[PDB]
C-alpha cells in the first residue's frame, strides 16, 4: 500500500566525529517523493533544519550550514549525516517524507530518533 520509513529508535555516535540518522524506505510504483523535512526537538516544537524539495537542498540556519548533510544518491535512503558531533546534539531528531500518491492526493510520514553523543 503505502510507503515505510524505516528510522531506529535511537542512534549512538561519536563525540567530534560524524553520525548518520538513517531514514529509508523501499520506493513503491506511482509513489513521487516531493518533500523531506529533518526537524530537531527543543522545547514545545520541532524546528526544521533540513528541506528538500524541487528546488533542491535548504538548510537555512548558518549554524548547520556545512556540517548537516542528507543520503541523495540511492532512492529511498534519505539518511541524515551530521558531522562534527557536539554533546548538545543530543536530541530527538524526526525525518519526514511526503508522497504524491496512485491517486493524485499526497501521504506524509514521519519517525523519531534519538541520537545520543558518547565520548
Amino acid at each position: 500500500s503505502r510507503p515505510i520509513l524505516e528510522v531506529p529508535e535511537s542512534v549512538t555516535g561519536p563525540w567530534r566525529g560524524d553520525v548518520n540518522l538513517p531514514c529509508t524506505y523501499d520506493p513503491l510504483q506511482g509513489y513521487t517523493q516531493v518533500l523531506v523535512r529533518w526537524l530537531v526537538q527543543r522545547g514545545s516544537d520541532p524546528v526544521t533544519i533540513f528541506l528538500r524539495d524541487s528546488s533542491g537542498d535548504h538548510i537555512q540556519q548558518a549554524q548547520y550550514q556545512g556540517r548537516l548533510h542528507v543520503s541523495h544518491r540511492v532512492p529511498g535512503d534519505v539518511s541524515l549525516q551530521l558531522s562534527t558531533l557536539e554533546m548538545d546534539d543530543r536530541s530527538h531528531y524526526t525525518c519526514e517524507v511526503t508522497w504524491q500518491t496512485p491517486d493524485g492526493n499526497q501521504v506524509v510520514r514521519d519517525r523519531i530518533t534519538e541520537l545520543r553523543v558518547q565520548k
